């Protein structure tokens, strides 16, 4: 069971991307992918097309953000109770659909 | 605006990474005023490896070298700020390291043009 | 002399207040029907934007969104005329928005009791 | 370079306040402070008083009004070539004087 992930940029200017990180892997996910995109207009209608909603693309898109994949032993409660400031998956199905939003199967690294 | 400028690219290596330490790394890396502009996780394999440490072909070394870098997924960076270089060098200390880092601006432009293009680099502001 | 007389309160967040949009709100407000009977500029503290939204302490957005409201000064308003709860909420269209409005009476009479004593209410006669 | 400006209750009444700021934000400067008082005979003979003027006072407290002041390079020329309906500050030092008269520096918010 493996749950989605974004770090806004708010975290990612203030150079917490560590700190949410070592928060998660003591936790007892393990990150399986991820990388460092800067979002374009197109991108975060894309990933947030349940609304059209205006004023969360420009923050969305103003600074880079970290996306990552987690995996874990129920990782989406896990996940969830651990943590706005930061993306997660509220249910399954909705992490596939965002996973596979930002990740190809070619970019994910299972241990 | 100071001209002590540079970047410097990091791995952290599958031992590491197997052992979940990436964000005990990326936090005394952010602690000693660097910033991570670029970042990805690979699994590297035998044709990548050969073409990033390919000038140590002929080391009696390179067949385990190459070996130790694709048991398992690494985490690359590039890391920006002033004297990046020297001051990410210190922050490991100076082959099998526990991070990799670059010793040189040389080294540094040809090893983070290896793993990114420029594309994926993100300039902060 | 209508019953249907009621205030809003109104708030222009620092991303709108740095764009500077102060005045091209208050046109979309005036041209609705609406009058600026109370306003003043202020810029939040951590003791003044934690006692406004109290209601979310336990909330994991609260440190965030008492951030957010004192990175820059803002414009507080208090807006009359007939149905001014739902004219305005119309305006807008319906947390992070680019301007605040009440969504109801009680709400109303609470948020602009927090802001405005009633010295500072100017009615318009 | 800071001054200072005076909404009449003309154009308040008229529900105006938006049309004069848009014109102000538009033109370089920035509203730094502002409040909507209704003055007093005694509150408008002390920013007066350098006449002792009866007709101006009644006018100037039939209504509310919007005091503000604006900020940016070379303000009290650029004011006042923006623009009776409004007032604006002639001189420098000038500007201090009526600035100070309705505002401490705790109600200034420098961006």
């Amino acid at each position: 069971e493996r749950t989605f992930s974004i770090i806004k940029p708010d975290a990612v200017k203030r150079n917490l991307i560590g700190e949410i990180y070592h928060r998660i892997e003591k936790a007892g996910l393990q990150i399986i992918a991820a990388k460092m995109v800067h979002l374009s207009e197109e991108q975060a209608s894309g990933f947030y097309a349940e609304h059209e909603f205006e004023p969360l693309k420009e923050f969305m898109t103003s600074g880079p953000i970290m996306v990552q994949v987690l995996e874990g032993e129920n990782a989406i409660a896990r996940y969830r109770e651990l943590m706005n400031s930061v993306h997660g998956s509220d249910s399954p199905a909705s992490a596939a659909r965002e996973i596979e939003f930002f990740f190809p199967e070619s970019e994910i690294c299972p241990r």
